[PDB]
Protein backbone atom coordinates (compact mmCIF):
# COMPACT_ATOMS: atom_id res chain seq x y z
CA UNK A 1 0.00 0.00 0.00
CA UNK A 2 1.84 3.04 -1.36
CA UNK A 3 1.77 6.60 -0.04
CA UNK A 4 -0.19 8.81 -2.46
CA UNK A 5 1.65 11.84 -3.84
CA UNK A 6 -0.30 14.74 -5.35
CA UNK A 7 0.41 15.71 -8.96
CA UNK A 8 0.67 19.29 -7.62
CA UNK A 9 3.80 18.29 -5.69
CA UNK A 10 5.68 16.87 -8.70
CA UNK A 11 7.55 18.71 -11.46
CA UNK A 12 8.62 16.70 -14.50
CA UNK A 13 12.02 17.48 -15.95
CA UNK A 14 14.16 15.71 -18.55
CA UNK A 15 13.33 12.38 -20.11
CA UNK A 16 15.75 9.64 -19.13
CA UNK A 17 14.49 7.17 -21.69
CA UNK A 18 11.87 4.47 -21.73
CA UNK A 19 11.41 1.00 -20.31
CA UNK A 20 8.85 -1.72 -21.00
CA UNK A 21 5.60 0.23 -21.49
CA UNK A 22 7.05 3.06 -19.37
CA UNK A 23 8.58 6.50 -19.81
CA UNK A 24 11.30 7.65 -17.41
CA UNK A 25 11.83 11.24 -16.22
CA UNK A 26 14.00 13.03 -13.74
CA UNK A 27 11.79 15.19 -11.54
CA UNK A 28 11.39 17.14 -8.27
CA UNK A 29 9.01 16.49 -5.37
CA UNK A 30 7.94 19.24 -2.97
CA UNK A 31 7.49 17.80 0.50
CA UNK A 32 7.50 18.50 4.23
CA UNK A 33 10.42 16.53 5.67
CA UNK A 34 11.65 15.84 9.19
CA UNK A 35 11.19 18.61 11.77
CA UNK A 36 8.66 20.15 9.41
CA UNK A 37 11.37 21.43 7.08
CA UNK A 38 10.29 22.02 3.48
CA UNK A 39 12.22 20.14 0.78
CA UNK A 40 12.37 20.04 -3.01
CA UNK A 41 13.72 16.53 -3.59
CA UNK A 42 15.15 15.12 -6.82
CA UNK A 43 13.10 12.06 -7.82
CA UNK A 44 12.98 9.39 -10.51
CA UNK A 45 9.50 9.25 -12.09
CA UNK A 46 8.34 6.07 -13.86
CA UNK A 47 5.22 6.73 -15.95
CA UNK A 48 3.15 3.86 -17.32
CA UNK A 49 2.32 4.47 -21.00
CA UNK A 50 -1.25 5.74 -21.23
CA UNK A 51 -1.96 3.24 -24.03
CA UNK A 52 -0.98 0.29 -21.78
CA UNK A 53 -3.05 1.23 -18.72
CA UNK A 54 -4.17 -2.41 -18.47
CA UNK A 55 -0.64 -3.25 -17.17
CA UNK A 56 -0.94 -0.94 -14.16
CA UNK A 57 -1.69 -3.69 -11.65
CA UNK A 58 1.50 -5.58 -12.54
CA UNK A 59 3.45 -2.30 -12.85
CA UNK A 60 2.68 -1.40 -9.20
CA UNK A 61 2.42 -4.87 -7.60
CA UNK A 62 6.11 -5.44 -8.29
CA UNK A 63 7.34 -2.21 -6.70
CA UNK A 64 4.85 -2.63 -3.84
CA UNK A 65 5.91 -6.07 -2.61
CA UNK A 66 9.60 -5.19 -2.62
CA UNK A 67 9.00 -1.84 -0.90
CA UNK A 68 7.40 -3.72 2.00
CA UNK A 69 10.92 -5.10 2.68
CA UNK A 70 13.38 -2.36 3.60
CA UNK A 71 17.05 -3.10 2.86
CA UNK A 72 20.21 -1.11 2.18
CA UNK A 73 20.65 -2.71 -1.29
CA UNK A 74 17.01 -2.22 -2.46
CA UNK A 75 15.83 1.01 -4.09
CA UNK A 76 13.58 3.31 -2.10
CA UNK A 77 10.11 4.05 -3.47
CA UNK A 78 8.57 7.25 -2.10
CA UNK A 79 5.05 6.54 -3.32
CA UNK A 80 2.79 6.76 -6.36
CA UNK A 81 0.96 9.52 -8.20
CA UNK A 82 -2.39 8.34 -9.58
CA UNK A 83 -3.90 11.78 -10.14
CA UNK A 84 -5.66 12.17 -13.46
CA UNK A 85 -4.95 9.68 -16.24
CA UNK A 86 -1.47 9.02 -14.79
CA UNK A 87 0.14 5.95 -13.22
CA UNK A 88 3.44 7.25 -11.82
CA UNK A 89 5.98 5.55 -9.57
CA UNK A 90 7.96 8.08 -7.50
CA UNK A 91 11.44 6.74 -6.73
CA UNK A 92 14.71 7.89 -5.19
CA UNK A 93 16.99 9.39 -7.83
CA UNK A 94 20.29 7.49 -7.74
CA UNK A 95 23.22 9.76 -8.53
CA UNK A 96 25.08 7.63 -11.11
CA UNK A 97 22.23 5.81 -12.86
CA UNK A 98 22.07 2.29 -14.24
CA UNK A 99 24.99 -0.12 -14.02
CA UNK A 100 24.93 -1.22 -17.68
CA UNK A 101 25.28 2.36 -18.94
CA UNK A 102 27.97 2.96 -16.32
CA UNK A 103 29.98 -0.13 -17.26
CA UNK A 104 30.06 0.89 -20.92
CA UNK A 105 31.26 4.45 -20.26
CA UNK A 106 33.85 3.27 -17.70
CA UNK A 107 34.90 -0.02 -19.34
CA UNK A 108 38.57 0.97 -19.59
CA UNK A 109 38.87 1.72 -15.85
CA UNK A 110 36.84 -0.95 -14.01
CA UNK A 111 39.01 -3.73 -12.56
CA UNK A 112 38.20 -7.19 -11.28
CA UNK A 113 37.95 -6.05 -7.65
CA UNK A 114 35.27 -3.51 -8.58
CA UNK A 115 33.35 -6.24 -10.43
CA UNK A 116 33.70 -8.68 -7.51
CA UNK A 117 32.51 -6.11 -4.96
CA UNK A 118 29.45 -5.21 -7.04
CA UNK A 119 28.75 -8.91 -7.56
CA UNK A 120 28.94 -9.50 -3.77
CA UNK A 121 26.54 -6.64 -3.07
CA UNK A 122 24.07 -7.87 -5.69
CA UNK A 123 24.31 -11.38 -4.21
CA UNK A 124 23.65 -9.94 -0.75
CA UNK A 125 20.48 -8.28 -2.05
CA UNK A 126 19.32 -11.52 -3.71
CA UNK A 127 20.18 -13.55 -0.59
CA UNK A 128 17.91 -11.17 1.36
CA UNK A 129 15.12 -11.69 -1.16
CA UNK A 130 15.61 -15.47 -1.15
CA UNK A 131 15.39 -15.61 2.66
CA UNK A 132 12.14 -13.64 2.37
CA UNK A 133 10.99 -16.00 -0.44
CA UNK A 134 10.35 -12.96 -2.66
CA UNK A 135 10.94 -13.22 -6.42
CA UNK A 136 12.34 -10.22 -8.28
CA UNK A 137 11.86 -11.67 -11.75
CA UNK A 138 13.84 -9.12 -13.78
CA UNK A 139 17.42 -9.07 -12.50
CA UNK A 140 19.68 -7.35 -15.05
CA UNK A 141 22.37 -4.68 -15.12
CA UNK A 142 19.89 -1.98 -16.20
CA UNK A 143 18.05 -2.68 -12.93
CA UNK A 144 21.16 -2.12 -10.81
CA UNK A 145 21.67 1.47 -9.66
CA UNK A 146 25.06 2.93 -8.73
CA UNK A 147 24.65 4.99 -5.56
CA UNK A 148 28.34 5.77 -5.09
CA UNK A 149 31.48 5.38 -7.13
CA UNK A 150 34.56 3.64 -5.84
CA UNK A 151 37.04 6.03 -4.20
CA UNK A 152 40.58 4.63 -4.20
CA UNK A 153 41.70 7.69 -2.22
CA UNK A 154 39.81 6.30 0.81
CA UNK A 155 39.40 2.66 -0.23
CA UNK A 156 35.62 3.28 -0.36
CA UNK A 157 34.13 0.55 -2.60
CA UNK A 158 31.29 1.28 -5.04
CA UNK A 159 27.77 0.89 -3.69
CA UNK A 160 24.79 -0.38 -5.68
CA UNK A 161 21.09 -1.04 -5.27
CA UNK A 162 18.63 -3.31 -7.05
CA UNK A 163 15.72 -1.47 -8.62
CA UNK A 164 12.08 -2.54 -8.91
CA UNK A 165 11.31 -5.38 -11.35
CA UNK A 166 8.82 -3.54 -13.54
CA UNK A 167 6.03 -5.43 -15.25
CA UNK A 168 6.12 -9.16 -14.53
CA UNK A 169 7.24 -11.52 -17.29
CA UNK A 170 4.13 -13.54 -16.37
CA UNK A 171 1.91 -10.96 -18.15
CA UNK A 172 4.21 -9.59 -20.87
CA UNK A 173 3.80 -10.57 -24.54
CA UNK A 174 5.82 -13.57 -25.67
CA UNK A 175 7.80 -11.49 -28.17
CA UNK A 176 9.13 -9.19 -25.44
CA UNK A 177 10.05 -12.33 -23.47
CA UNK A 178 11.97 -13.77 -26.42
CA UNK A 179 13.92 -10.54 -26.86
CA UNK A 180 14.89 -10.72 -23.17
CA UNK A 181 16.73 -13.99 -23.73
CA UNK A 182 19.07 -14.71 -22.01
CA UNK A 183 17.92 -12.84 -18.88
CA UNK A 184 14.61 -14.73 -18.99
CA UNK A 185 15.36 -18.39 -18.10
CA UNK A 186 14.64 -21.34 -20.42
CA UNK A 187 11.78 -22.65 -18.26
CA UNK A 188 10.06 -19.25 -18.42
CA UNK A 189 10.36 -19.13 -22.19
CA UNK A 190 8.75 -22.58 -22.11
CA UNK A 191 6.10 -21.37 -19.64
CA UNK A 192 6.05 -17.85 -18.12
CA UNK A 193 4.13 -19.28 -15.13
CA UNK A 194 7.36 -21.12 -14.18
CA UNK A 195 8.48 -17.85 -12.57
CA UNK A 196 10.11 -18.97 -9.34
CA UNK A 197 13.02 -18.16 -7.03
CA UNK A 198 15.20 -20.30 -9.33
CA UNK A 199 14.44 -17.73 -12.07
CA UNK A 200 16.43 -15.09 -10.19
CA UNK A 201 19.50 -17.34 -9.94
CA UNK A 202 19.64 -17.73 -13.72
CA UNK A 203 19.20 -13.99 -14.38
CA UNK A 204 21.80 -13.25 -11.72
CA UNK A 205 24.22 -15.29 -13.83
CA UNK A 206 23.38 -13.26 -16.94
CA UNK A 207 23.82 -10.06 -14.92
CA UNK A 208 27.28 -11.17 -13.76
CA UNK A 209 28.12 -11.68 -17.42
CA UNK A 210 27.05 -8.10 -18.14
CA UNK A 211 29.15 -6.80 -15.22
CA UNK A 212 32.19 -8.77 -16.42
CA UNK A 213 31.68 -7.66 -20.06
CA UNK A 214 31.88 -3.86 -19.86
CA UNK A 215 28.14 -3.59 -20.47
CA UNK A 216 27.88 -5.73 -23.61
CA UNK A 217 24.51 -7.43 -24.04
CA UNK A 218 24.94 -11.23 -24.27
CA UNK A 219 23.55 -12.63 -27.53
CA UNK A 220 22.75 -9.15 -28.91
CA UNK A 221 23.88 -10.35 -32.36
CA UNK A 222 21.10 -13.00 -32.31
CA UNK A 223 17.56 -12.14 -33.35
CA UNK A 224 14.58 -13.56 -31.45
CA UNK A 225 14.33 -16.77 -33.47
CA UNK A 226 18.02 -17.48 -32.91
CA UNK A 227 17.78 -16.65 -29.20
CA UNK A 228 15.14 -19.38 -28.92
CA UNK A 229 17.39 -21.81 -30.79
CA UNK A 230 20.18 -20.91 -28.37
CA UNK A 231 17.99 -22.35 -25.61
CA UNK A 232 16.82 -25.27 -27.77
CA UNK A 233 20.42 -26.39 -28.26
CA UNK A 234 21.35 -25.97 -24.55
CA UNK A 235 24.09 -23.44 -25.19
CA UNK A 236 25.84 -21.42 -22.47
CA UNK A 237 27.26 -17.93 -22.70
CA UNK A 238 30.90 -17.50 -23.81
CA UNK A 239 33.33 -16.68 -21.04
CA UNK A 240 33.86 -12.91 -20.73
CA UNK A 241 37.40 -11.71 -21.46
CA UNK A 242 37.74 -10.99 -17.76
CA UNK A 243 36.91 -14.63 -17.15
CA UNK A 244 37.27 -14.83 -13.36
CA UNK A 245 33.51 -15.24 -12.76
CA UNK A 246 32.76 -17.48 -15.77
CA UNK A 247 32.34 -20.71 -13.82
CA UNK A 248 29.99 -18.96 -11.39
CA UNK A 249 28.01 -17.51 -14.30
CA UNK A 250 27.62 -20.94 -15.86
CA UNK A 251 26.80 -22.60 -12.52
CA UNK A 252 23.98 -20.07 -12.07
CA UNK A 253 22.77 -20.39 -15.68
CA UNK A 254 21.98 -24.08 -15.19
CA UNK A 255 19.25 -25.42 -17.48
CA UNK A 256 17.97 -27.48 -14.53
CA UNK A 257 16.28 -24.90 -12.21
CA UNK A 258 16.58 -27.17 -9.15
CA UNK A 259 20.35 -27.39 -9.59
CA UNK A 260 21.00 -23.65 -9.48
CA UNK A 261 22.97 -22.81 -6.31
CA UNK A 262 21.48 -20.95 -3.37
CA UNK A 263 22.55 -17.35 -2.98
CA UNK A 264 24.29 -18.34 0.27
CA UNK A 265 26.45 -20.77 -1.71
CA UNK A 266 26.88 -18.06 -4.38
CA UNK A 267 28.12 -15.61 -1.73
CA UNK A 268 30.55 -18.20 -0.35
CA UNK A 269 31.93 -18.75 -3.86
CA UNK A 270 32.35 -15.01 -4.44
CA UNK A 271 34.23 -14.72 -1.13
CA UNK A 272 36.60 -17.56 -2.09
CA UNK A 273 38.14 -15.56 -4.96
CA UNK A 274 39.67 -12.86 -2.69
N1 LIG B 1 16.19 5.01 -9.40
C1 LIG B 1 16.84 5.54 -10.58
N2 LIG B 1 16.49 5.03 -11.83
C2 LIG B 1 17.11 5.55 -12.95
O1 LIG B 1 16.81 5.13 -14.23
C3 LIG B 1 16.28 3.88 -14.38
C4 LIG B 1 15.03 3.76 -15.01
C5 LIG B 1 14.47 2.50 -15.21
C6 LIG B 1 15.20 1.38 -14.77
N3 LIG B 1 14.72 0.04 -14.96
C7 LIG B 1 14.49 -0.40 -16.31
O2 LIG B 1 14.68 0.35 -17.24
N4 LIG B 1 14.03 -1.75 -16.51
C8 LIG B 1 13.81 -2.23 -17.85
C9 LIG B 1 14.29 -3.68 -17.91
C10 LIG B 1 14.12 -4.26 -19.30
C11 LIG B 1 14.90 -5.57 -19.51
C12 LIG B 1 15.12 -6.43 -18.44
C13 LIG B 1 15.83 -7.62 -18.63
C14 LIG B 1 16.33 -7.94 -19.88
C15 LIG B 1 16.10 -7.08 -20.95
C16 LIG B 1 15.40 -5.89 -20.77
C17 LIG B 1 12.33 -2.12 -18.22
O3 LIG B 1 11.44 -2.20 -17.33
O4 LIG B 1 12.03 -1.96 -19.43
C18 LIG B 1 16.45 1.51 -14.17
C19 LIG B 1 17.01 2.76 -13.96
C20 LIG B 1 18.08 6.55 -12.86
C21 LIG B 1 18.84 7.20 -13.84
C22 LIG B 1 19.67 8.11 -13.19
N5 LIG B 1 19.42 7.99 -11.83
C23 LIG B 1 18.44 7.04 -11.61
N6 LIG B 1 17.81 6.53 -10.47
Amino acid sequence: VFHKIRNEDLIFNESLGQGTFTKIFKGVRREVGDYGQLHETEVLLKVLDKAHRNYSESFFEAASMMSKLSHKHLVLNYGVCVCGDENILVQEFVKFGSLDTYLKKNKNCINILWKLEVAKQLAAAMHFLEENTLIHGNVCAKNILLIREEDRKTGNPPFIKLSDPGISITVLPKDILQERIPWVPPECIENPKNLNLATDKWSFGTTLWEICSGGDKPLSALDSQRKLQFYEDRHQLPAPKAAELANLINNCMDYEPDHRPSFRAIIRDLNSLF
